[PDB]
C-alpha cells in the first residue's frame, strides 16, 4: 500500500510461523530480528550501523510474509533494538518510495 | 526525493550551504549529517541505532534542500558514518513507501 512517515512504518510479519512487529527500514541492506529460534542451519556474521557492529545469525533462503506479501530470502537474527525489514527483503515486494 | 529502496536510496541535499549527499531512511526517527560547522545555538544529544548510542549536537529549525525540495528541521551533526534524511524530514517532502 501507499505508506506515509509522519508515523513509524510498523507492519506485522509472520516467520518461522509466528507473529511479530517489524519497521520498513530504506536505510538497511538487510533484514534482522530481535532473537528467535528459526528453524535451519545458520551462519555467524557482524553488521554495523550507528553505534557499531553487533554480532547476528545469518539464516538463507526463509519464507517470510510482511504484510500478506511472501518474500523469501535472507534474515538476520540478533540484537537489533527493533525489528526492521531491510532493501534484500523490500525488493522483493516491490518497495519504492518514489520522488 | 522519495527514498527510491532497492540499490542504496541516496539523493543530493542541501545545508548550511553546503551540496552533500544523504540515504533516505525510514526507520531513522532523526536526520544526522557528518560533522560540520554550522553556525546556530546547539544541544548536546545521544542518538541510538544498530549497535549503540552516538553523541551528536542538535540544530533546530534549520533549513536543507533534500533533491530540489526545501524542508526546514532539526539536524543533528556527529561522528555518523553516513549522512541519514529521518522521517522527521521526510514527511515534509511528502515521500511515501509503495508496494
Ligand atoms: C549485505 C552486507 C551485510 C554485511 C554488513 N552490512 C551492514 O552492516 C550494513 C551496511 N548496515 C546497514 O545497512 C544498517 C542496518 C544493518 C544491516 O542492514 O545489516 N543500517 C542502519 O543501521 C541505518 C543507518 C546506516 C545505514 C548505512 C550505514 C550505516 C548506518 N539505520 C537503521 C536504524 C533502524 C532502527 C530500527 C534501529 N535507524 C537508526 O539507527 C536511527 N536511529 C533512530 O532513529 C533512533 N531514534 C531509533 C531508536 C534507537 N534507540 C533505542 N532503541 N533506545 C539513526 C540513523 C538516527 C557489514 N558488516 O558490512
Amino acid at each position: 500500500p501507499q505508506i506515509t512517515l509522519w508515523k513509524q512504518p510498523l507492519v506485522t510479519i509472520k516467520i518461522g510461523g509466528q507473529l511479530k512487529e517489524a519497521l520498513l527500514d530504506t536505510g538497511a541492506d538487510d533484514t534482522v530480528i530481535e532473537e528467535m529460534s528459526l528453524p535451519g542451519r545458520w551462519k555467524p556474521k557482524m553488521i554495523g550501523g550507528i553505534g557499531g557492529f553487533i554480532k547476528v545469525r545469518q539464516y538463507d533462503q526463509i519464507i517470510i510474509e510482511i504484510a500478506g506479501h511472501k518474500a523469501i530470502g535472507t534474515v538476520l537474527v540478533g540484537p537489533t533494538p527493533v525489528n526492521i525489514i531491510g532493501r534484500n527483503l523490500l525488493t522483493q515486494i516491490g518497495a519504492t518510495l518514489n520522488f
